[PDB]
DNA sequence: TTGACTCTCTTAAGAGAGTCA
DNA sequence: TTGACTCTCTTAAGAGAGTCA
């Protein structure tokens, strides 16, 4: 809601409900050829999802609570960061999945950062492969790799130089 | 529609016009604390842009040629790759700026790959910092670094485990 | 045949708010 | 009050197509 004590109450009930979502074990690449284990708290695939949760998109959800007879609603993954600044250097803060598992709501698998910082983790080498993120990645990005480039830099004539 | 010889002629006229665009020398990071130099052929900021060129967006342009009475138009950066497959792994190929300078049309600074591969280069450490792209980067991605995370993984109670 | 404009669309990481029961 | 749906928007990497002289 509006008060400091009201926010904390929204965060506590949120944690409480998410703490009951089924816990699924996921083995993941860490970089450097090493492997780790993550434990995600995943929102169900279909209703009911849990007290206060409703699906607004294939993989989008919202959490809502009635405070003083006035209902408040937030993005399902933003609740843990309700007391932090909502922007940085003029950029909007977003909930970033360190586990790269959208259905997961485990706050130990989320961070609060710019959309650019958020996206970038998709290509990070991982905690054991070279990650330089101040708030370290939990795993190697699912998109990290050599890529599959169809054609590289090229010219037919002689008008350009690198 | 167009024959292979006709497409080649289109690539030749594109190179001839782009080659006359102002050439700007840029000093850039290559990773490993090393500094490099890139020479970008930049399309003007306002009309006229050059024979066959027209702006369709703040930072988007198109190239068009009329052959045998029929008008042909392509994205301005896609021309160098008109003789290559247009998709890979069920994904559409896109023009990727190795120099991260949108206005640049230097073909020696572009590659043809999926949008995901394309985006990823924004966070690459660079050719001298550990880049693993099969078609190597020309410089360090502008977004590579520790980031500016506002809040990290946290919980108030004890319902969660990593 | 050309130049200088106009418009909306794609992706995959993310969001906001309204309609019913 | 709480649940289950519906709709469109944001961003920064990229696109196709129309009008008019
Ligand atoms: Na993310
Ligand atoms: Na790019
Ligand atoms: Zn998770
Ligand atoms: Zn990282
Ligand atoms: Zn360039
Ligand atoms: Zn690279």
């Amino acid at each position: 809601a509006l008060t400091n004590a009201q926010i904390l109450a929204v965060i506590d009930s949120w944690e409480e409900t998410v703490g009951q979502f089924p816990v699924i074990t996921h083995h993941v690449p860490l970089g450097g050829g090493l492997q780790g284990t993550l434990h995600c708290y995943e929102i169900p695939l279909a209703a009911p999802y849990g007290v206060g949760f409703a699906k607004n998109g294939p993989t989008r959800w919202q959490y809502k609570r009635t405070i003083n007879q006035v209902v408040h609603r937030w993005g399902s993954h933003t609740v843990p960061f309700l007391l932090e600044p909502d922007n940085i250097n003029g950029k909007t803060c977003t909930a970033s999945h360190l586990c790269h598992n959208t259905r997961c709501h485990n706050p130990l698998h989320l961070c609060w950062e710019s959309l650019d910082d958020n996206k970038g983790r998709n290509w990070c080498p991982g905690p054991n492969g070279g990650c330089v993120h101040a708030v370290v990645c939990l795993r190697q990005g699912p998109l990290y790799g050599p890529g599959a480039t169809v054609a590289g830099p090229q010219q037919r004539g002689s008008h350009f130089v690198v």
